[PDB]
């Protein structure tokens, strides 16, 4: 359903988010 | 539908959350 | 609909987080 | 409706976490 | 009704997210 | 009803959020 | 209800990300 | 069902970024 898959595609940008706040750990370790 | 459109247009803006962190971790880097 | 435009509304703040962000990498980076 | 104005609420909450960080940006910039 | 209710809760509470953020601020600052 | 149960434990949960920031504004502060 | 639980399962991971920003705090401080 | 399904993704995605924010609390320990 169309309403299920927008809220599928809010946990994909929120995994983004994630990776983002990674490469940040990765910048202050490095 | 409208309401499915306007989840859609969260999970964008939270996707240019992420971009911006990228943008973070790239001047730590600098 | 009212709830969808509401739903809008959020998705137009979270943008707005996304720049203020975008001003802390500027704000880093100089 | 009750629903819809409460929705608005949050995206006038996350407006106010955009000011919060602008105001960081600016006192790295200062 | 309780369901509008514990969405004002919720941008209560991201309003006190706000108000931290604005700490973190004077902090960088002071 | 359970939905504005539980829609109250994310109001709770980000409670949580801002007070952890708040200890890191007077991490900062110190 | 399968829809009070997945909610409830979000309250869940916002504590976990505010627990992660209490382990920053105690970084900075450290 | 599949409403309940994707917010669960959300809860895991949120999870995500809690793990992500851990690694920053270590980097800033080392």
């Amino acid at each position: 359903g169309e309403i299920a898959q927008a809220i599928k595609e809010i946990a994909k940008a929120i995994k983004e988010i994630a990776w983002a706040i990674k490469e940040i750990a990765q910048a202050i370790k490095g």
